[PDB]
């Protein structure tokens, strides 16, 4: 009638309906041992399940963003999974008007999954179904905080994966992590915008990824956390599987920099720049976009008092990339000592003296990024950029 | 070495920090449920029984902090409340502190609110701080929250210095209405206190030196929030609004609040003359909060498909006023790219005009006190 369900060790009673996967898929609400998990039960039919995966997960060091599948039971026409118990997919978070984000934000849930994703695919294991349903909020902790984690990995399909609007282009063999890396940058973007598909609507969706056509219209131009968001989207959803960036890649990627690291960076790049020829290929390379990045004159367009006693020490070119660089580098070291006026249009540190800057010049910290490269290795820049 | 003194009972080591006058707190036990204890010397603070008896005959608020028992041994007095994980000091100053979780307005309103309980009933807090709001552990499933504490008990002058009311020095509710508006500013600010270093601080209250320098005027926000502040704390008793006066205040409301009030406006200016009073007084400040014509200040498809009807000034706040009534109203029916510029709603078509006319919503709150009594805004004014 509406009788339990053992199939033991896992349980649960039938009405506990969790809700509909795909092909005649069903996820409840069950129990284990004694604590609550979720249970799906798969007709073996249409999924196939890849127990080794699995086992290599378990023998494996545990990671926070990478769901934990508990047991498996089979009954004579299903296959029973246990899974660790969440509250939400993506799906709530972004489009639930009153969902209570808790403490994470959306850049670090991000680099959660992200982390996660690239501990799959650091087991050789890709994904290929990534999508908001398949990304779970965990239930509150003792201590009240919320994580995401990845799931429904390792179950495959039998007679393609993946589901219309998140599947690469190039899946239409045995997959890599780049399809993977798509799907991500789908996710990415529907995060930030808060909803919307880069592709960018139910319908059309599949179609316009075969087509390469995008939107990216919450992007401006004038935004620094726009543009730095867009170098990398842009780039994850590229057509071309060998273009997207690998895993632990997008992890280096300045997306996901603190205010602090971001103003670290500014800095230790000058303290290369003194003592590098101007014809050098350095320097010319961090000039190349030149003046639309720095406003013709960024003295024209930064506050009166930082003209002034940036004035009263010259030797800041003002069309040039690099001298607004040091510039900072200077205004910044030499802080304690400033004037005060001077100190408050910008301040305090790091945050809100990287902000003025960066508000300011939009293009300023991608363009600088993507110019210090050469310096790979250095042995210093390991930090920011990825070496191998 | 623990130490009982029952239904009380706690571990003298389990110190959670040291108060005023001589005062230490424990984590104790009291059912079999954890909780704090705080034992005092009667000689120097007075506990006031009758007025925690009351609250207790009263309907619980979520906001201001339970007293479970309290019991006397032969030279000491214990305490025994809900065990929270820290003050507003904490929340305010500490980095990496996990919010979690909690907005810094829901956080004032959640104090403010139950400030407000206790002038109900006719009790006075008269020393409010960072050190006295608390926040609650994180719940069964992960919610924090804020309460008020060490309520009901006092000293045998009250406050601290930094926090009392200028008239105390030379009570009331204003008295705590004033802590509180210190306290927003404290809260808003990360940390500034409006008159506002530790030595300065209580001279200076006397004195009426403030700051505030955090507001700019650019703002929508900081010139809701300082229009509210800069009252709570001000130099005359009599000035300072009463406690849900100021839960009433727009520096609690939703975007959507804040938009129905626009158009609820906009609805009742409408089919009035201008000789009327209200008409002319909404423009007293006039061109100056438009800038000088608002046509001029805003997106450009909006313009574009604002001229195809206007009929509309520019200098005339009562236009810009009507224009969000109407654009709102058949935003369904506006050119894509117009829907665009603004929308979705209320949110993002609120601030759409907020962001760029910093003192429209304060202008017009104060210009249409007229209507105070009447039914329909009642739901953003108090009596
Ligand atoms: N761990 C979980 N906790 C709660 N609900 C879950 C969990 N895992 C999956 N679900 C629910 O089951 C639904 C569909 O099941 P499934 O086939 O696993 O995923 P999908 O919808 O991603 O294809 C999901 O949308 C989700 O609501
Ligand atoms: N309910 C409580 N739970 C946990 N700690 C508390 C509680 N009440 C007070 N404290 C701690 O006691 C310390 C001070 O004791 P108290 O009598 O409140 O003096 P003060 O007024 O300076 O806070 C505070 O710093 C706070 O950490
Ligand atoms: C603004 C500024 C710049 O740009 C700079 O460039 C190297 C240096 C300094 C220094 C060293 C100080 C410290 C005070 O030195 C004063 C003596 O100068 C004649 C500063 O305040 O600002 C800068
Ligand atoms: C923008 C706008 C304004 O400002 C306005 O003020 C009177 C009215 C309208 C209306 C009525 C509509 C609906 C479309 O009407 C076109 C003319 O037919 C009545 C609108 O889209 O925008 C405004
Ligand atoms: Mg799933
Ligand atoms: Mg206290």
């Amino acid at each position: 009638e509406t009788r339990m369900v053992i199939v033991g060790k896992i349980s649960f009673c039938p009405k506990d309906v969790l809700g509909h996967g795909a092909e005649g898929t069903i996820v409840y609400k069950g129990m284990f041992d004694n604590r609550d998990v979720a249970v799906k039960r798969i007709l073996p039919e249409c999924f196939s399940f890849a127990d080794r995966e699995v086992q290599l997960l378990r023998e494996s060091d545990e990671h926070p963003n990478v769901i934990r599948y508990f047991c498996t039971e089979k009954d004579r026409q299903f296959q029973y999974i246990a899974i660790e118990l969440c509250a939400a997919t993506l799906q709530e978070y972004v489009e639930q008007k009153d969902f209570a984000h808790l403490g994470l934000e959306p850049i670090t849930l991000l680099h959660q999954t992200t982390s996660g994703l690239a501990h799959l695919h650091s087991l050789n294991i890709v994904h290929r179904d990534l999508k908001p349903h398949n990304i779970l909020l965990s239930m509150p902790n003792a201590h009240g905080r919320i994580k995401a984690m990845i799931s429904d990995f390792g179950l495959c399909k039998k007679l393609v994966p993946g589901t219309e609007g998140w599947i690469a282009p190039e899946m239409l063999d045995n997959p890599t992590y780049t399809v993977d890396i798509f799907s991500a940058g789908c996710v990415f973007y529907y995060v930030i915008s808060e909803g919307y598909h880069p592709f960018g609507k139910s319908l059309q969706r599949q179609a316009n990824i075969l087509l390469g056509a995008c939107n990216l219209d919450c992007f401006h131009s004038d935004k620094h956390e726009d543009v730095i968001a867009r170098e990398l989207i842009e780039k994850m959803i590229a057509m071309d599987p060998q273009q997207r960036p690998s895993a632990k890649h997008v992890l280096k990627h300045p997306f996901f920099w603190s205010l602090e690291k971001q103003l670290q960076f500014f800095q230790d790049v000058s303290d290369r720049i003194e003592k590098e020829a101007l014809d050098g290929p350095i320097v010319r390379q961090l000039e190349r976009g030149g003046r639309a990045v720095v406003k013709m004159d960024w003295r024209e367009n930064i506050t009166v008092p930082l003209q002034t006693d940036l004035r009263k020490f010259r030797t800041y070119k003002g069309g040039s990339v690099r001298d607004l660089l040091r510039a900072m580098r200077n205004k910044k070291h030499h802080y304690r000592e400033l004037p005060v006026e001077v100190q408050e249009t910008l301040g305090s540190i790091p945050d809100d003296f990287v902000r003025y800057f960066t508000s300011r010049f939009p293009h300023l910290l991608s363009h600088t990024y993507q110019a210090m490269e050469l310096c790979r290795h250095e042995r210093l820049f390991q930090t920011y950029y990825w070496h191998e």
